[PDB]
């Protein structure tokens, strides 16, 4: 109950300092010539940081509007990083940039609204242009290169079975159990996958690197609420007793009966995993159908004539094994029949041969058979070590991520050559109306070659001269660029250098975005 | 026991700064083209904010009084909000006009009295005129226009069943149950409806959304005061024990049996529904009667021959589904039979035929016949996910909102080319007897425009250019105005824009009540 | 070199600070019912102020813009004294009051422009009201009524030496010589008049009072501009030889002359009167010419055949008595000889039966005779000593002054009454046509009765009861007002109060003026 | 008070109350719409008691308080 309020210029110009800060601090480690940073945790001695999304997150400003612009931008710089896995720092950048330019716009009189009108259209411009010059990625061999490239080159092994992965399945997952001394073979196994994590954080213990420790695990099916401990004790009693593994499918569940078991005895005694049911009501229905007859058989519905107070090991359901974390769910090796499986698919193979199917139920038993036929694709990782099989499983995951976004939407050339390009072939064409859309245009050319500056001046070479060398000598051959790594003007596509389309066009609308919004509030109010 | 006094015209001053800065801060998002503010939370990153009741009610200024004005200002914006549901800002623009009008006239030496009487009288004649050219919704084709046009336009499906809901019934209600795949498909169910939320805010774990989960609820029905668990703890234990929702009408209960059962065993056992019994005490006995007819047929009072100890579920009554929240209960889907519903209707129907009834029962029961016979709209709401149909719920809550006021008050043109039309065609006529009445006319009549000149300044035209081509050009065509949307003067009735006369009316009354009040105050108190 | 600035609100508020410290010091002497002032000099000790105009020019406040508007009051107020005598008091307070009241106006967003030019037009209506309701002083009876009751009442031989001056001349003057133990002898004599003092503040020893020391003076005729001393030495140093008084009539001279001689021996050996000549050419020429002939009998110029090194006292000009003073001349006794007078009258006459004569010369003319055949009326006065003497002659001189102004213009209620009255039947006839010239006639209204409120309070009694009793019940009568001396409600023409309709007519006009002038700055600048 | 309350001038009204209508007790002036007239017709009035009382303990709280010296507060 206790607020300072600051209006327009002041609140703007507060934002700015705080948002450039960040900014400049992030942008040290931009490109393959970064800059370290030092960072101390609150216990032991501090460590080293090269990266920039950890950085952006542990800064924290000395003034409260600058905090809060600070906030903001980790906000947007994290939601970057979710979506794509990279390109964190450059989208910050490039958002100081608009922002800073907007705001130095707005001092001198310039309409907002028509900024942002022009920013926005110049932007949609841009996104344009970059998906028509890109590169599709479909041919095995080129699969297999750039799978590689993402990998730093030497993962040869992990390239391969990147490439065979692709080849076989579409689904894809990584997962490690205990040593591994094997040499990283592949398999197929059927199985299911669905995005919905644990309601608690205290579920895993292991939730640093969520550790497979579920071997063989029972699993529960349930689709009404749970809120009571009278039909769910004696389930989590026998698994403790038997000592398996057991999950929770529960709409709303508080965790009393966790709760009260803690204090019965602290944990060390039961694995609780709880999981929210997802929605689609019949699409619902029809998944629960599909991972009982994969796995169970059973549901519980009280609407249906099973008894809500049967949960005994007889009906439960049991897998190969599960892969639950705090985003996803992954599921493998259904222990049901196969038999009465491929009775099942023959039939509703059979049942779309009706032309009377429902559209809806027709397209939701299509993406089943699509999700379904093809497996799951699962990759058992190698390595010596608990710490080399677990730095094998990371590079592996981050191989296999930057892979799936260059397939889903393809490669450009890294290092900023493909913003010059852009830049350069796209914004003159556009023709504004009115004089500040101008003006906004302009704005977002001056402001889209800001990462490229930080990456040239990163590893010590002047920016500018290399710019008006790409932009002007070389602005046919969009391949054409800087390479920092040895200061030669070669092609990044066969230098190996590369940045996916996805990443780059989620960074630069994201940072577009907020620097507009950032652009248009007088108005900003902070705490004591 | 620690007081400051402030004595006349410091006072003024210091409400003053503190209106006019809350006002300035709250009229930036004024208008379709307005501008966004940034809003912390304790806990977690900043959010966005775009509206003015939020913004108006998360701000404290530095010193005491300018927090005491500021929350006179949220308090009356808040009850405008929840008479109307919008045109806090406009109104908020306005009470600061007049109040610095006000006190600006009141340091030359001028008469508050009859300033506060002449700025009543002018606000009379406003409020007549705007009521005399107003235009009325009744056909169903301009209905679903307007429902249209309130829910952005976009909303097709939302706007035909919209006008099918008010082409239907009147009363009309909105309700979400679980994921919801259908089509938005309306239905016609007879129910009950009353305006008496909970006494206390703990029994409604969703009290953020209002979230439905009684399906199939028991219901208790009594009129005597309870205060003690010796007749009412089997009732709640049995709920308890088949898992049954169950509602608690209480004149004046303490929670007393509710805390012993929380501390028995905390929140996750039973739900707890208890609401106050209305007045009314002839028409309380009738409603009683109804709601018994409707879904129990038995009501508890010790002096009705029914025994205060006879709390078994053999006689309690059952509904389809109810939905009760913090301000209303929504009772549909009674379980009576309808026979003898029928029976007691008719019965009822040949009572309307004695000329020799009471008049206030013969009116209560008409008024009865009304909500009853009529039926309860009742309207299920789509969606894919939970956030889909949650943002789905809460678009729909104000469209139908927003419909209901234009249909029982009228539409007027939005933009504030209303309030220019009535302050320029409106207060020429009026003839004040003394000087300072005119004074207080010329005041309102210069703090009228306010709202239209904040919403053309947000936009970055020129307001006075617009306002004096508004007001002096097209005086005599009410309709026309200014579309900040694109800057040409258009008719909102074509454009869509609109404002409904209930919410501006209000608003403005509110506004000038607030600030004659404040105007009049020269001594005013705070604590340490 | 060096200046600080003030814009606007502050530079206005800093003038009002100042002029209404000045008013309210000026105004605690206002009224019959006046009170003293404290005074000190720069040597010996203090004295005592029981009026106005020394008081106001004797306040220098601390703050350099205050000191600024109190230096223009003090122009105001000198300007209004030397037209008229008195009524300074009046003059500022009503300044003080308009002056304020338009500030405060001002500071409302009122149109300056507007509300200066209905003060204007009030003030000629109010103007016009008091020429159309006063009265003329004609007979001789009422003539030495308003001399008596002007002259203090007491002083009966000074009001029938006044009546009888009246009666017989229409110029009038007042001298002393000597001791002059006479009884107040008045005569006729003939002489001539003009208004030009001496350019120098050194050539009058008694400048305080203006002493007579020029018995039987020579004087000098030129109208060639002098400025060397090749054709002036010898007219001084016979002057000297034979210790005779001597005027010099110069169109500029530096006083080179002067400053030898006294550089030879300071002053002590000759008397200095050096007169600029006037203008009007023609006129001048025949000023001169009955000067000469009434006295000189020959004139100095190059372009007549007399020398201009024929200074000699042979044809030098002689006269019984003169009186020059620092504002205008005093000349009486014509030395020249009657015969000749008499014949150039005759001729004069003669030439004004000629129908051919020039307009211009004939209206000289007329007014040659109007002022010479009359005659220059003065008055011997009485008394014992020289301190009673002096008294006596500044009681004479401001007796005779106000008789003047009051036959020149006409007498008035006193105390302000006058100024209620006007106030009141005046005003409520105006009908301005927009709102802020009628807010200015409300102005000027509530500061007409400013001097009224001060007389009254001045005294000890309410002044707002005092006011709403001559203003309501007494409107009828213009001579009804509150007599502060007693306290009855009397009426000031039997009571003896008056005030001439010059001087308040003039304080009025200067005031109204001054404060519109001074509610018009923005900007004001001061030195260092 | 009450007269100055309402914005008209309090010292001409308690003059024409106190000198013109002396010998009228009911005549006085109406605040609310500004013309002398009865309260007794207007309406307008105050019992005995209430006013007497207030009167009595105004005036002997005031006597007490002017009478007294020394007077002494905790910390």
């Amino acid at each position: 109950a206790h607020k300072e309020l600051k209006f327009g210029v002041e609140g703007r110009a507060a934002l700015l300092n705080g948002v450039e800060t960040l900014a400049k601090a992030v942008a040290t480690t931009l490109g393959p010539k970064g800059r370290n940073v030092l960072i101390e945790s609150t216990f032991g001695s501090p460590k080293i940081t090269k990266d920039g999304v950890t950085v952006a997150k542990a800064i924290s400003l000395k003034d409260k509007f600058e905090n809060l612009g600070a906030k903001l931008l980790a906000e947007v710089a994290s939601k970057t990083n979710e979506v794509a896995g990279d390109g964190t720092t450059t989208a910050t950048v490039l958002a100081r940039a608009i922002f800073s330019e907007m705001v130095k716009n707005v001092a001198a009189g310039c309409n907002p609204m028509d900024l942002r009108r022009g920013i926005q259209a110049a932007v949609d411009a841009v996104v344009e242009y970059l998906q028509q010059n890109k590169r599709d990625i479909t041919t095995s061999a080129e699969i297999a290169q750039v799978a590689t490239i993402s990998a730093n080159g030497d993962q040869h092994i992990g390239k391969l079975i990147a490439s065979a992965m692709e080849k076989v399945g579409k689904e894809g997952v990584i997962t490690v159990k205990e040593g591994k001394t094997l040499q990283d073979e592949l398999e197929v196994t059927e199985g299911m996958r669905f995005d919905r994590g644990f309601v608690s954080p205290y579920f895993i213990t292991d939730a640093k690197a969520q550790k497979v420790e579920f071997e063989k695990p029972l699993i529960l099916l349930s689709e009404q609420k749970i809120s009571a401990a009278t039909d769910i004790i004696p389930a989590l009693e026998i698994s403790h007793k038997m000592r398996r593994p057991l999950v929770i499918i529960a709409e709303d569940i508080d965790g009393e009966a966790l709760a009260v078991c803690i204090l019965n005895k602290l944990r060390g005694q039961l694995e609780v995993a709880a999981v929210k049911a997802p929605g689609f009501g019949d699409n619902r229905k029809s998944i629960l159908g599909d991972i009982a007859v994969l796995t169970n058989g059973t549901v519980f519905t009280n609407e249906l004539d099973v008894k809500l107070e049967k949960v005994t090991p007889d009906m439960l359901g049991s897998t190969g094994s599960i892969t639950i974390t705090k985003e996803d769910t992954i599921i493998l090796n259904g222990d049901g029949s196969k038999d009465a499986i491929a009775q099942r698919c023959e039939q509703i193979r059979g049942a779309m041969n009706d032309p009377s199917t429902s559209e809806y139920e027709k397209e939701k038993l299509q993406e089943r058979l699509a999700k379904l036929s093809g497996g799951v694709a699962v990759i058992k990782v190698g390595g010596s070590s608990e710490v080399e099989v677990g730095e094998k499983k990371d590079r592996f995951v981050d191989a296999l991520n930057a892979t799936r976004a260059a397939v889903e939407e393809g490669i450009l050339p890294g290092g900023g050559t493909a913003l010059i390009k852009a830049s350069v072939n796209a914004l003159n064409n556009l023709k504004p109306a009115n004089f500040d859309q101008q003006l906004g245009v302009n704005i977002i050319k001056n402001a889209i070659t800001r990462p490229a500056r930080m990456i040239v001046e990163n590893a010590g070479l002047e920016g500018s001269v290399v710019i008006g060398k790409i932009s002007d000598e070389y602005a046919a051959d969009f391949n054409k660029g800087f390479n920092s790594a040895t200061g030669e003007y070669v092609d990044m596509i066969q230098a190996g250098i590369l940045d996916p389309l996805k990443v780059v066009r989620t960074g630069l609308i994201d940072a577009s975005g907020v620097a507009s919004l950032l652009g248009t509030t007088e108005v900003a109010i902070v705490e004591a």
